[PDB]
C-alpha cells in the first residue's frame, strides 16, 4: 500500500463528499449498518498537523455524526486513529481542489479491514477522480466497490 | 448489451454457485434484503427450451428458496421472466464446465434495473471466470460490484 508523497495536510481543509467506496471484505460496506459505511462531510486539519475527520454514519435507525481524530505519525500521509475497529488512515492522493483518495485499515489484519474512499469537494460525479480511484485500487485485493450516482451523492447518509 | 451466440441451454443444467454480482444501482444489491440480492443454486433447462432458475433469497429474516421460470423468446440467449421486478434474463457467456455469466433487467428501465452475475459450478474462486465477468462489465454502467471470498462462496445465502 503506497501513500502520497509531499502531502500538505492544511490544504485538504473544508467540505467533502464521499463519491466512491471499496473494501477487501463485503460485510464492511454491505448495507448502511455496515461498520465501515461512513460518509465524510468535512476534513479539519489542526495546527499540530493532525486530521479531524467529520463523518455521518448509520446507527439506531438514524444517521449520526462522528468525529475521528487522526494523529500524525513519523510516516508522512499516514495517521493513527482508534475508531471503527481501525488504527490507520492512509492518504493515497489528492489535488486539493477536486478529489482526495484515502484508506482505513487495521495493521493487525489489513486483508480483512481495508476500506478505501474517493472524496470530492462538490456533489457532482467526477470521472477523473474515479479513474484515479480505480487505478489506485488495482494493486489492492478489493471484494466490493461502490460508486454513487448524482442523486445518492447529494443524499450521502440518509434514511 | 450483447448476448451469447450459439447457446445450448441444455448444457447449463446442474448445480451452480453465485461468485460475483454487479448492478447499475447500489440499492439493488445493498444488503441481503436488497431486491436483486439472489444466489443461484441450480439451473434446470426444460425440453421446450425454457430455463428454470432455482435460487435462495433473504425474506422475513430467513433465506427462502425461489423458482423463476424463464420463457424462451425469438431472440436466442434472451429469456422472459416476471419476477424481482425484472422481465428479461440475458445469458452473456458460458463454457458450460466452469462458469456462466448472465444479467437480469427490466426493458422499460434498463439503467435502473440491470443486475449481472458470474456463476461457477464448484464453490471455488475461479480467477478466469472473474476476468471474463469484468471484461463483460466494461461496457455496462455499473455502480456496485461484489466478489465473494472462499468462505462467503460456500455460504451463499445464510443468516
Ligand atoms: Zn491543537
Ligand atoms: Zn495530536
Ligand atoms: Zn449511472
Ligand atoms: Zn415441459
Ligand atoms: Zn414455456
Ligand atoms: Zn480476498
Amino acid at each position: 500500500t503506497q501513500t502520497m508523497k509531499g502531502l500538505d495536510i492544511q490544504k485538504v481543509a473544508g467540505t467533502w463528499y464521499s463519491l466512491a467506496m471499496a473494501a477487501s471484505d463485503i460485510s464492511l460496506l454491505d448495507a448502511q449498518s455496515a461498520p465501515l459505511r461512513v460518509y465524510v462531510e468535512e476534513l479539519k486539519p489542526t495546527p499540530e498537523g493532525d486530521l479531524e475527520i467529520l463523518l455521518q454514519k448509520w446507527e439506531n435507525g438514524e444517521c449520526a455524526q462522528k468525529k475521528i481524530i487522526a494523529e500524525k505519525t513519523k510516516i508522512p500521509a499516514v495517521f493513527k486513529i482508534d475508531a471503527l475497529n481501525e488504527n490507520k488512515v492512509l492518504v493515497l492522493d489528492t489535488d486539493y481542489k477536486k478529489y482526495l483518495l484515502f484508506c482505513m485499515e487495521n495493521s493487525a489484519e489489513p486483508e480483512q479491514s481495508l476500506a478505501c474512499q474517493c472524496l470530492v469537494r462538490t456533489p457532482e460525479v467526477d470521472d477523473e477522480a474515479l479513474e484515479k480511484f480505480d487505478k489506485a485500487l488495482k494493486a489492492l485485493p478489493m471484494h466490493i466497490r461502490l460508486s454513487f450516482n448524482p442523486t445518492q451523492l447529494e443524499e450521502q447518509c440518509h434514511i
